[PDB]
């Protein structure tokens, strides 16, 4: 809300890992890293044996927006978060994807903001590489993506 884009609208199309049963039920889903809720988070599998990395997670926001900066919030607090470089790709057709940046994840309680290629995007992945150092191991709360939106609809050149 406000400068960061509102996630109430925002869906996953396809995610490579997510924990349903391991966090019980409601929590540890792909869709909570981007529900915008604290409490809420996103575990990769464990409980019955982790998926293959890498790990991407394709969220679409429903609209054209120009990516400035994404934002990752972690746990920290009691949380180990192996979890040692992330990758951040954004596609304004799905099928062609472009590197925004690659940083480092810094296991913390408070967010990290990651400033990025400034590119119109209205999908956005988030890239869990198995060459960053990661573990099958991933525990993160939200996500989040500072930008602006952009329209493809005129109204009165469009009904």
């Amino acid at each position: 809300m406000g400068t960061t884009i509102s996630k109430s609208g925002w869906e996953v199309l396809s995610f490579t890992t997510q924990e349903a049963s391991g966090e019980g039920a409601g929590n540890g889903l792909a869709k909570c890293l981007i529900d915008g809720d604290t409490e809420t988070f996103w575990h990769a599998k464990w409980q019955g044996g982790s998926d293959p990395l890498p790990y991407d997670i394709v969220i679409d926001m429903k609209q054209n927006i120009q990516i400035a900066q994404v934002e990752l919030l972690p746990r920290g607090r009691g949380s180990n978060n192996p979890i040692k470089v992330v990758e951040f790709a954004a596609s304004e057709d799905n099928v062609n994807w472009t590197p925004i940046g690659r940083f480092g994840f810094t296991n913390q309680d408070a967010a990290l903001e990651y400033y990025v290629k400034s590119i119109k995007a209205r999908y956005i992945r988030l890239t869990i590489p198995d060459d960053g150092g990661n573990s099958t191991v991933a525990a993160i709360r939200e996500l989040d993506v500072k930008g602006t939106i952009i329209n493809l609809e005129h109204h009165h050149h469009h009904h």
